[PDB]
């Protein structure tokens, strides 16, 4: 027995692991571990880092490529910037051309963050193929890291890496053509939680929409998510679910909802 | 030289700005206040000097200084609160505590705790400065969460006979209704809001908090010179015609840009 919900509860632990300072400086061969105890199934699987990355310089991006020999997965996991105020204070989100498809545009900050690490990650994936050949490729993040993961998965797929995307609490990354492009790639699991303000940014009026579908989590904070607390909603814009909460506004006081996606996602700091 | 109230308001915010500069809140006695990013030029022109600095990196994430301004004949007590807004709101709970200031009065626990950690040092310093500065104003100032700490510090200091003048730029609520009425009627309160800034809408009215009155509601665009026509004085403990009524009454995360522009770029010195 393996259910979609159990799957969702697992991969978020790799997103959680990207917040741990020891994991995104880890040497090749080092076991992933989360000192606060929020990635127990990752530790149980014995997953090790292949390559870690930490950007001090530009994007404040961190993460790793890890190998899970238990579940036969290569995991590409991203942490974005922790400062939400720094992300929104300019109140501007310019787009850029990622070179993926006709008329497609992506959020400049997130696309840049991916570009900075893309070549290391592709090189690492190539090195791993021979002894891991039948492994699935999982691309995962939470919060701003989930935005980077969304674009990373989109790009990796055009390069023939069959990437399965788990984007927990993701901001919008794409204009309408790019959202349609990514949606049509399939293997997209994008999550929202109650009134979390972050998936409502950047705004619809800024020319962004979402990858479809939305996996809308209605469980309370710090509770296990059950099967009737996840609702699947189709469309690049859907006002049932997270986008319709708080009258459509990104409520600052709803931020508590951002950190609970099946688990306390950022608890490792 | 003749000066206006608006010019006064544009000056004290530069002390708030100075609390974001790490050099100022670790400074030893005798170091000149200065802001590397250049947003406190009139403080530097006044030659203002640190008497005591304080920084708590352990529990409250509070920092600031007591400085002497001999040009303007003021002793300035300035606070920086926690810079992480997400950490401040993530619990979504804002418990009240009894500050011992007045009957039925209650204050926000976090901000009251922050003041209590530095209160003894600050009073010691005010007392040391008094004999050679005896006729100086005592100005208590902050921006953002620091403005909340300043609000409660001023309230407390006044009950101790220090005639504190409060400049609270972009302050969160700190008080329940009895405490807000008490602080308001002490007078010498200048609390500012700017357009749709979300921070002055927290904690919620429904959590038992109200604001000190009046509100100086700034409606100028970001990064522009504010004129008298762009500052509106609104009294009352809850007033829906200023900042509290913006964004349909909700704290809009995307309105955060409004929080950092209070006459100047208030937090620019955080690097």
């Amino acid at each position: 027995p393996t259910t979609q919900l159990e799957d969702f509860k697992f991969w978020v632990q790799y997103a959680a692991a990207t917040y741990c300072p020891n994991n995104y400086v880890a040497k090749d061969g080092e076991k992933l571990n989360c000192s606060v105890g929020n990635c127990p199934d990752v530790e149980a699987a014995g997953s090790t880092v292949k390559l870690s990355f930490s950007d001090d310089t530009i994007t404040d991006t961190a993460g790793f490529v890890a190998v899970d020999n238990t579940n036969k997965a290569i995991v590409v996991a991203f942490r974005g910037s922790y400062s939400i105020r720094n992300w929104v204070t300019d109140a501007t989100f310019p787009q850029t051309d990622p070179g993926l498809c006709d008329g497609c545009k992506a959020e400049l900050g997130f696309w840049t963050a991916w570009k900075v690490v893309r070549d290391r990650i592709i090189k690492t994936l190539d090195e791993l193929k021979p002894e891991h050949s039948d492994y699935k490729i999982v691309v995962v993040g939470h919060s701003l890291g989930a935005a980077i993961a969304s674009l990373a998965a989109a790009d990796l797929r055009t390069k023939n890496y069959d990437a399965i995307l788990y984007a927990y609490a993701a901001p919008r990354v794409a204009n309408k053509p790019l959202a349609e492009f990514i949606t049509n790639q399939g293997n997209n699991y994008r999550f929202t939680h109650n009134d979390d303000p972050v998936p409502k940014l950047p705004l619809l009026t800024m020319g962004y929409v979402h990858i479809s579908p939305e996996y809308y989590i209605t469980a309370p904070d710090n509770t296990t998510v059950t099967d009737n607390q996840v609702t699947v909603l189709d469309g690049y814009v859907n006002f049932k679910g997270n986008t319709g909460t708080s009258g459509g506004l990104p409520d600052l006081l709803a931020f508590h909802s951002h950190v609970w996606y099946f688990i306390h996602a950022d608890a490792c700091k």
